[PDB]
C-alpha cells in the first residue's frame, strides 16, 4: 500500500551510516522462506548491529514482496538505514514518515544473504568501536554506484 517516499540511491549515498551499535533494526519476512528473518537478524548481530528483531512483515502479509526487499525508515533513522543498505544494497529505500529512529529491513522473495566484500568490510569496520578512520565516503559511493 502506502510505503511512503521512495528515496533515491543518489540521496542515500550522501548519508553517513550509523555506528552499528547505535542502531534499532527490525528484520521483517516478506519472502515466504521460513526462519529467514531470524537468520538475517542473527547475521546482522554478528556484524555488530545491536541485536535486531525478527518477525513477519504486515504490509506484504498477503502477497510476498517480489524483489530483494526494502529498507523502511523515518528521517531520524536515515543513518541506520544507510548502515543497513551497505549489507543489503539491492533493496528499495522508503521513508515512511515514522517519528522514531527504528528501521525495518524487509526481506523479499529474492533475498539470499547479506552482502560482503572488502569494500563493505572496510566501511563496516569504521562503524564499530575502535574505528581507526571515519567511514570512507569514496568506498560508500563505490558500493552503491556499482551494485545491482
Amino acid at each position: 500500500h502506502k510505503l511512503g517516499e521512495r528515496v533515491s540511491r543518489t540521496e542515500m549515498t550522501d548519508v553517513t551510516p550509523a555506528q552499528l551499535g547505535e542502531t534499532k533494526v527490525r528484520v521483517l519476512n516478506a519472502s515466504g522462506r521460513g526462519g529467514q528473518a531470524a537468520d538475517v537478524a542473527g547475521a546482522l548481530k554478528d556484524l555488530g548491529f545491536t541485536q535486531p528483531t525478527a518477525a513477519n512483515d504486515p504490509v506484504y502479509a498477503d502477497t510476498r514482496l517480489d524483489c530483494q526487499g526494502q529498507i523502511r525508515f523515518g528521517t531520524a533513522g536515515q543513518a541506520t538505514a544507510a548502515a543497513v543498505w551497505l549489507v543489503a544494497p539491492c533493496t528499495e529505500l522508503f521513508n515512511d514518515g515514522r517519528a522514531d529512529d527504528s528501521v525495518d529491513l524487509v526481506l523479499g522473495t529474492d533475498f539470499t544473504t547479506l552482502a560482503h566484500n572488502d569494500d563493505i568490510d572496510a566501511v563496516l569496520s569504521s562503524l564499530r568501536p575502535g574505528a581507526t578512520q571515519p567511514p570512507d565516503p569514496t568506498l560508500i559511493a563505490k558500493i552503491h554506484a556499482s551494485s545491482c
